[PDB]
């Protein structure tokens, strides 16, 4: 017996297109999507070129209208150039992106007053999302409070920022956060097996207690989001190795897992895989689509899921219970037991949509 | 003809008695402090043991009863084990100090949330200050907002901190701060005279730009500290030198030299100096208390001044133009033209005169 989910959002991936296309491209990202239940996603700008500007921005909605299999929205990425540039594009963005803290990305900040001119500058009614680590989440929060504008937080990995978080929300502040699934169910001790450079990710791989951390305050988690960032093999063996995971295809496996084993419900993981996304970034519902899972399946996570060009995984050899089965988008059968069904090209820019924008008082 | 102005204080002065009593001590710092116009210094807690629980706050309190030659009063240092357990003794301190940067100083924090345990525990008539850097600023101010009370910054010394800091008292947060005399009156210009080891400091000596955007932001300046933080040359120029410059002796005759060129009054100096210092920190006045200084002299900084056990200067070469000539304390005199004439043990803890007391609600 199969159960019917909602088409689910990830808000947070990698696709690599234009300029890293041998880890990743539009189409096979959008696949890897599609098999693990993902009927939309919202793309980071911190490809090359990076999308912080206008014609970037142009470039990038044509790669993906031609290339993803599943539906969208692409982030506009902070640089130290372009506040107070992006008015009039901003509206066709999923929102804006600050990269505030050592990672994967012309796209740093040099000081918080970049971060300041940002939030003044952008428009109010649009999202903006920092990856902001350990005391830079108390730092950016400073800077939406001075600025009296939300903001949301990507990847919190540690017992730290998940309550340092939850401190803001009990005063009433603004503040919605998402976690990836690497830091619900990997830790230091895996470390081990990983090696360092497939160990390299962004915030990094937390302690036992982070983790513990992380699932006692599941309330205060508004969203999951893979924080898909696909490298090669190759690239994560090598001298220098990227951080970053490939995760669309065992994001909802794995929490499906904690599912069956009680650690949160089905409607706990409906919220943060379809409802406050929606909610967050002003999403629009997706006509006719649905996920069938099944999850009594029992299988291990192999050592290289089938879409993804990253080509390897941080949790081969995990047991997981739950799969997708079928999904369906917009009325056509897309993915069935291991088969996309449909081509490059058939998702869509959802901001584009009517249903799409993001409501705003007459300026 | 000299000019009269009351006694000076510095809010921010390392003594490093115990434990580093080859750098200074008590009797070496203070009479540096008396000869630069200083007639009451607040000694911080980063010395070996560090002033971080009762025991090491009563040793530092008969140590500088015996050996102070000018009046003072003893930070407490926050550590990582400390919160909740400083009650008792907390009122017989300057205030409590947090080190949130990498630094010269059991006492790093490794959370946020213990900044917040801190700020939750300390208690909230009594000061708090923060060594606090660039986003690390921005992230206390959050953490001070969450716990509702102020907090003072010490040696802001980039436009970006001293911009932030507008912005939050444009908002009207109860935050304070201050600025010491090398980041008014060195840049990176000076490195190349300095060399990379007597250049060492924490926060690090700043562009021409924020050397400006400090002197244009004067209004948001409320103190004037030396962060006197002696070391030898020896330990300067080896291998590891730590961070830090002695000041007490130079900051005044520098502060004098701007205010002849007309870079700031007399008024701005004696606020920064004297009545904001008071008011922060609650300090008392001192009774027959007064420095007098030739504002006409001009002299060149040599490469020591005489009293500071650090026995070099990053000012050396730097032309000036204003003296001490002679300072009276509690109707004593204490220096005239380079004589120190109080013996160590003339100075006592200001917290202990009634006076000195921090007002507060009945508890
Ligand atoms: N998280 C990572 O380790 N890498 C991400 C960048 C990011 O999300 O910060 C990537 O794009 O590779
Ligand atoms: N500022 C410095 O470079 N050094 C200070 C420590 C401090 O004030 O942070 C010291 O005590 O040596
Ligand atoms: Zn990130
Ligand atoms: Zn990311
Ligand atoms: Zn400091
Ligand atoms: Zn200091």
């Amino acid at each position: 017996k199969l159960v019917r989910l909602p088409g689910l959002i990830d808000v947070h991936v990698h696709l690599r297109e234009p300029g890293g296309t041998h880890k990743e491209d539009f189409a096979s990202g959008t696949a890897a999507a599609l098999a693990g239940g993902i009927t939309m996603v919202c793309a980071m700008p911190n490809t090359r070129p990076p999308i912080i500007d206008a014609p970037a921005l142009a470039l990038a909605q044509k790669l993906a209208e031609a290339g993803a299999r599943c539906d969208f929205a692409l982030f506009l990425g902070a640089s130290s150039e372009n506040a107070g540039t992006l008015g009039t594009v901003a509206g066709s963005a999923a929102g804006l992106k600050l990269y505030l803290n050592e990672t994967f990305s012309e796209l740093r900040l040099d000081s918080v007053v970049q971060w300041m001119e940002h939030f003044e500058t952008w428009p109010s009614h649009l999202p903006i999302v920092a990856h902001a680590e350990q005391q830079t989440v108390a730092a950016v929060l400073m800077v939406a409070q001075l600025t009296q504008r939300s903001v949301h937080i990507s990847h919190v990995a540690r017992k730290e920022e998940i309550l340092l978080i939850k401190a803001a929300k009990a005063r009433g502040l603004p503040v919605t956060c998402e976690v990836a699934p690497h830091h619900l169910f990997l830790s230091h001790d895996d470390l081990e097996r990983l090696g360092p450079g497939k160990g390299e990710v962004r915030p990094e791989l937390g302690s036992r207690q982070d983790v513990e951390a992380l699932w006692e305050n599941m309330a205060v988690i508004d969203c999951f989001a893979s924080d898909h960032a696909p490298h090669t093999l190759e690239e994560k063996c090598g001298s220098r190795p990227p951080p970053g995971f490939p995760g669309l295809e065992t994001m909802l496996p794995l929490l499906l897992t904690a599912v069956s084993e009680g650690r949160l419900s089905l409607d706990d993981l409906l919220q943060r895989l379809h409802h406050n996304p929606r909610r967050i970034f002003h999403l629009p519902p997706q006509e006719d689509t649905y996920v069938e899972v099944d999850l009594e399946h029992e299988w291990t996570i192999p050592s290289h899921m089938p879409f993804s060009k990253a080509h390897w995984t941080p949790f081969e050899g995990q047991k997981v219970k739950g799969t997708v089965r079928r999904v369906v988008l917009r009325g056509e059968v897309a993915y069935i037991d291991g088969q996309v069904l449909v081509p490059p090209g058939y998702g869509q820019d959802v901001r584009k949509w009517p249903q799409g924008a993001v409501p705003q008082l007459p300026p």
